[PDB]
């Protein structure tokens, strides 16, 4: 698996690939690993699929309920804190997952959450077996002064590099852009393919 | 064990073989591994037989209850979510199964569900020990434009090849076709046998 | 890894892919796994790279020596028996390999040799983590009456299928054809790429 | 694997199937498990393929040598004793095999030899994972007064029954008959095939 | 232990031997392993004696209760399903048993149930350490067209063969015949003894 | 540790960092991991220091010996084969190392060699705990058309990114350029630092 | 991790670095490890991030509640005792943390609390993988007569030295000073950078 | 144990404490851990006493022999390389030691050598359980410009701080200074005590 | 740790040192290990700090409660019996401690209580890793006739000898004397130092 | 076991008890543990009796041979070094002993040697299970100014105290005094008894 979330001045971009393996065995080429969980909030999943899919359903339900109760979206940090508490509670019988939570409240945020509920905010973050490959690209090429368009190109580059070197990563790249103006937008896959072609990439 | 599920334009095809082993010991040549669990919903089982059979009984009961209560059939993705929740709830004392849920609501769907409740939708999928052989045949021969008759032939060819190479697979091939017109329909044995003869195959 | 050997009327066709992994980490995209070891003899390797490469060097050397001493090529069955004896000798400290030996003496032969020196002749055979997918394709598609050109297409198709479903397989497909008339001939890469386009495949 | 040896009044009949597996994976459908090792002596092999193949080569070598040196064939019991000595000598680094040794010296004999060199003569014997099924058929149906053609049908019946119930057994049945008049005679496949039809069986 | 159940046209025949061991130590020569549990229903027991005896008491109790409540006998399949549910419910603290359930409802049925509640219907089935020998005899000799007296001789033949080769099987053979006309009928020992003589057997 | 070797048109560039840790404990900040071992041959070391240092000493000794005896430099492929043979011969008592061998004979070559003596040629390679980060950068930014100055910048960037994300990597970057015109030249430290500044980097 | 707390005449100084690793992998460079938990009370964390973070939330909640209820701040010794009771209660299912609690009531205090609730007051203390390096610097350079400006330099020095030798420590140094006059005050990053520059340090 | 070696312009300074423990048990308060092994070469020992004492005797013997044979002292790097080869050779039955080798040839050197024979030169180094405390002092206080008197003080400070925090370190500090002019000079206890008294320290 | 309690005619004397370790690591030099728990009752602690501190708080609380309820101090034997019952009750999840309880009721008492709640009265006792050294001093030098001044000296001697040979013992010696006339009296540090100086000792 | 060796101005005193146990079982009350091994050299043994006794025989043989060969006694340090070499050589198949070697050459010496050949000179030392009690007494009561009469009393006291607290120590105390004037002299039992009586002791 490879997932990434980056912050820019007024945006969060989150992306994953789609391969689902059991050891060497590529069972699914198009699993889904990037979810909208609230108006300006996205989540990526890595680790054990069953555990992660249950968390996605919970987060969808709880953030929708919180919004109804509070008349405002849960702050991004509050999402990360909720998950932190839920995961640490079952520490010794854990959800075996790595999560990224990204969103916009008054500012863009990316939080990385581990299976013991450790939660840390970052400028960018990657999860899954492909993540070290992504950190290479990001360390080398990321800039805070990037535009959304360059940010989208960077994450495609980073996940494409990870797909080349991580056999547990593969398939189409899903990208979402989150802004206050347009909200959470999953980019059309034809737009991703066009960017892929132009950047000179394969698979 | 070998099971398969494929989607076509407006149909789902499900098939299995029937061998029940304890190690090398073929105890039963005609076990049943393919089940109707709702009007337009079928399920295959692989793994521990007592676990899988309990799941089949539950799913029959719950899907009948749901549609009496709702006056509509549970959507296929809802069937997969339900199982996903049940299986994950007990992941540290699991149903030791792999499941295929296939059916048609507004569209055809095949879902693959593992012992921890991970559930992934696919265009086609296969489970059991014979499954890598099936995936070989399907990678090579599947087309999204196949007719129902061609799909039926494809799954027969795929299971027959798994039977030639997987000693834990054998016996007669059970096939069911699911359409909006007829619902879930298990094909007559004599029809499967006629297709086996006319494809130049064995068993 | 995926390798395959098939016999036809007066030919042997052997093919591999080129991916070298360290668990999930794709270290090399272009390893070599198919070797000419004598005038009409080839060998494919799967398993521990260092063990397999040492065996390739031995075999090249011993068969060169043998033909100098005997003034005729080592018979294919003799090659397989030599290897069988060598590998069984060290059964408790083994070469952790699966080998295919293919070639022509008075007739085409493919031998499959395991890490304990078990050696069996077959009309076709496959090794590596991708082999069950190949076995699927060959069970449904292989025919004794195939021509060389259709045999070459069959192995490209089989390995293309393995690569789609085995994350430990990947890279360019290497093919050699062995005949009495032409000797051992590795097909040029651009011919393999041409066949991949015309058959409708990826990479 | 299933092998069988029976003694009759002035005859030994020896038979096997031909399936070679790694776990559930049927690698070869036509392995060879029945060998002539001397003028009036046959041997069947079960267990680890590389070990058993080495023993077959050694036995063919040594009984040939002994014959040339003694100017008489090694007595069947001396054959079983040589093997007994060889296997016991390496009990702690064993040949992981079960052997039947059958033939005519001044009388029909069948010997059954284990991986520690334990050797016992019997009127009939069976080895491999399919042998419990064979013992069933033989207990029920064997008679010392049977003729060769009856003996032949018996072993075919016994191995067919084993193939039905032992997933590690399969493939064509090989039968040899050993007499002082005709020596060791492997029966032609068409003749085995014809007896399978007239007995009412399969494969 | 050896038990067997066969279906015939309008009959079920069920049989056991009677040996009860702790390891090699024959404690009892005449244990009872065949029980009537309903008007037209029998059950055989194999595995841990205390577990199987508790299940026999429960089944006699519950089928009697159910009969009084429903005013019809529990259908044979419902019997196998009840057991399936019960055994699976305690899979992690199991009844360490193998069960055969046989009888007449609108047709003859034999069900084989394992320690995890896996339950499969078959035309015939065998349990216990002696069952591989029985499967041999049945594969070779069973015919759906047999009469009851032929069916009876068959099971006697099969268990005698098992007693010859399974040291954990022994003692007198108990046979029951179940029909709609005569109900469940345990055959008198003298009648079993007389058939053993005329078939040419022992014990 | 982080090492990298890349090939260019007529050049090899090899680089490392210098951190020697004992778990978390940074013992030495300036260990040497890049060595000239022949006139146009460099080696990098990763893994157990004492093992790697012994192999460095052997290789300097043996390539000097060989050059003197043959009156030509050992071909790069022969250096890797030599290592491959040595490492494989002791694979059950191994040198716990990963080595890169790079240089120029008639062409530039980089070889990667593992602790079992598996040796593979590549256009580029990286070893050590920091290597995944390096592969990310190389995948994204490597081009076969780069000039030497560009290639020197690439490896500084790749190693700098690894140092940022791999706590077992750190210290000054060592770089060697190997050409037929100039031989093996270690770039002066002042020059690496200069490129570090100009590229916008640290350490 | 490296954290430190020192007492002076009427002051407490607490500092940490910010590196978050999973083994050698630097996930976050700017994690937070020093928190104000009450008006005149701070806390540092080390060990499992999820456990520590939950404990930070509890202490902020409980120290606020206590003060509301008591109309005075919890004494620092009472904070340490509360923690010590909570950690000891769950010592067989522990919070896997080392904690520093520092503050001012009628006097300055630093307490060190382990995962089993053992709690000891000291004049200074350090926790995490970097703490032995820190104790080196403090043993050599701590004086009870130091001014707040001096103690601030001292902890910057301690932590800087730890970051040079502990690869699990890194990133910006955080520092808070606690006094009766100003309460708990976090020093601005620009002031710590200026002091790192003035003292002649790096990282 | 605590040992330390530092280089200055034209000097090496080496120092240890003297505590010999068996777990918590202080067997000897006055062991010796610093040895002159050649005219301008000293060695410190840490780890298993028996192993380290044997190595001291070998080194003294071999360096004396070598000086006699070569008519020059073994270069310090040669001493470290000798130890490297020796320790690596017995890697699987190791001397369980950490060594510092210090001396002057054409320049001052300190080498650190581990139990697998990994050997690294540094400006300074420490070994033993007390070494982390020493690294803290040196990182904070070491200067390459220091005079001999200042370096002597530094190492006393460093060892004194280690003694305060490491219960396996204790007893009198031994110090030797090595120069070209004066040779290896072990400083009189009275002089070290006077410095411990002057610098304001303990023990 | 070293603790000691001795009885004299009309007095109890109790003493500890103050070292708190984590293996070799001296975390705290000044921990407290001797506590007054009632008017004429003291307690020393050894073993796991968290567990021992929790027990100190319970004892102080319960003995105060009991004094309020009964209007007499709990008898020393009752205090030991209370601890006995408490510790024994949680035997399988124990407080991992060694306790001394000392005091005066109608007579002086010292009790020693283990982690399973075994409790024994003695004339004197010691606990901790330093206790064997203490038993040596007491056996040689203890007299029942000693005065308080002499007993104070004895225990200082005893603890000082333990500190010299036990690296897990260290720091200032705390002493309390308990009498009917004066109550529990913790001796001023200055007085203990004066005795350490007078008696000719260290630390 | 308890053994002790002390040095005085011109004297060595060595003593042991005599108890031999197998766990709690006192097999021998009067075993021997102190031996003269050369004119002015004694040795005590502790640990496995058979290992110790073989070592006593070797040292008596070798020290006699050496003296015959050298015409002088082996220096005590040379004795300790010899032992240290021998024990270290076999450290992975060790003599499971603790040894004291004491004697007079130009000065008195006591050396303590462990099972891995670690050897350290000290002013006094003790070995065996009773040694911690002994170190208690010696720390408190040893003086370098003692006379031989005083040191003899001191070791009787040390050992008597050990016998009171160590159940694996017991029986008569053996004592030897070593001087230049009289050599090694074993004290008569009547003299030790008289001193035990005079000092006020038991056992």
């Amino acid at each position: 698996t490879t997932t990434v979330g980056i912050t820019l001045k007024d945006a969060v971009i989150m992306a994953t690939e789609r391969r689902v393996t059991m050891e060497n065995f590529i069972m699914h080429k198009n699993g889904k690993k990037l979810f909208q969980i609230d108006t300006y909030t996205g989540m990526t999943i890595a680790g054990l699929v069953g555990d992660a899919q249950v968390l996605v359903r919970y987060m969808k339900a709880e953030l929708e309920l919180y919004r109804l109760q509070r008349r405002v979206n849960m702050p991004i940090e509050a999402v990360a804190t909720l998950l932190s508490n839920m995961l640490n509670q079952v520490k010794y019988m854990p959800y075996m997952v790595q999560l990224l939570v990204g969103g916009i409240d008054t500012a863009p945020h990316v939080f990385s959450i581990d299976a013991a509920g450790g939660s840390v905010e970052d400028i960018y973050a990657s999860t899954g077996s492909g993540s070290p490959f992504v950190y290479g690209v990001l360390e080398s090429q990321y800039s805070e002064k990037m535009t959304v368009d360059e940010g989208v190109d960077l994450v495609i580059r980073a996940i494409s590099a990870a797909k080349q070197r991580d056999s547990a990563s593969g398939g189409m790249i899903d990208v979402a852009v989150i802004t206050r103006k347009d909200g959470y937008v999953q980019l059309p896959t034809d737009q991703i393919e066009s960017r892929i072609r132009k950047l000179g990439l394969i698979l």
